[PDB]
């Protein structure tokens, strides 16, 4: 409910893994509100992406955002995995009207998460979702992919140990070989 | 009131002279289908012409044709001085919608009826309006004006006298000067 001395209009940005939710979140709104009574909503996405959650969860209506550039009727747009679209398209629909921007991280295929930060600092109210729809959490299956892929995203803010977060010091050139991947020591599969 | 066992959703197009209330016709239906009610509506024209007494008369909102080739909201449109209008681009428009087309004739600046009907063939229920709303008929001045100018189009149709309207017979090629203008007699003024 953006409605508040700040402005009521602006852009929201929910993040997650796969299988959060985004998408059935992101069509929750659209029928929530209602042609006449809440208000019309708009949706947008890259290549197309799976469209058919969002809708099948939702007026949705669809117009590519290049497409979508040609006139403004709604008053809560939507842009699926907007991360996926360029910056300069982008900006210049989210200032028309009020959106709400969803994005896959932390998997396969997502966006990583340092270039996200860099994204939404272009703008922003974020807000992430993390329990899945089709499992429960803790499911051994994804944690086994997850470790394997090396989902996994702390160093942008901060490193698990005394340091991490910035890395402060002066910076040191080095090269290492792949070679590093098998010994688990200093220059370990860690390093690399 | 376009309901019937044909379709509603059709093409009607008003056409008069000047000062006749087409634009102001044309305001009416906007109001009176309600936002919520009797319906949405929306407006195109050509290089401008004055929106002024449409809207004023009037959601009215306007986008240009081309731009206007961006989305379909509403329920009926009203495009003023279509004729003026690209053939290419109003046809398209049309297809999308119900609409209302106003074209302004017998007079300066109006369209030649000829080129009307070629026009209107294109599709139309068309209807025409006979009084001026800021004078009374008959006004002399008006007159004048008209017959100073030769806002008379008779011809397409029919010609008054025994013939007239389609123009049978071998056709014969001549050339005639100006100077048929003075003299009224058989090549007189009538000719030219």
């Amino acid at each position: 409910d953006a409605i508040a001395e700040k402005t009521l209009r602006n852009t929201v940005t929910l993040t997650a893994a796969r299988g959060r939710g985004k998408s059935a979140a992101m069509g929750v709104a659209i029928a929530a509100a209602v042609a006449y009574g809440y208000s019309n909503i708009f949706i947008t996405s890259p290549s197309p992406e799976n469209l058919k959650t969002l809708f099948e969860f939702v007026t949705i209506q669809y117009i590519r955002p290049q497409d979508a550039h040609v006139l403004g009727q709604a008053e809560l747009v939507v842009i699926d995995e907007a991360a996926a679209i360029p910056l300069p398209l982008v900006k210049k629909l989210m200032g028309p009207y009020l959106v709400f921007m969803a994005s896959t991280i932390s998997g396969y295929e997502g966006t990583g998460r340092s270039l996200s930060l860099k994204l939404i600092k272009q703008l922003l109210k974020e807000i992430t979702l993390s329990e899945p729809i089709r499992y429960a959490q803790g499911d051994n299956v994804e944690k086994w992919l997850n470790t394997l892929l090396c989902l996994d995203a702390t160093l942008p803010r901060s490193k698990i140990s005394t340091t991490g977060c910035p890395d402060p010091s002066q910076c040191e050139l080095l090269h290492v070989n792949r070679d590093t991947l098998f010994s688990f020591h200093p220059v370990s599969e860690k390093f690399l």
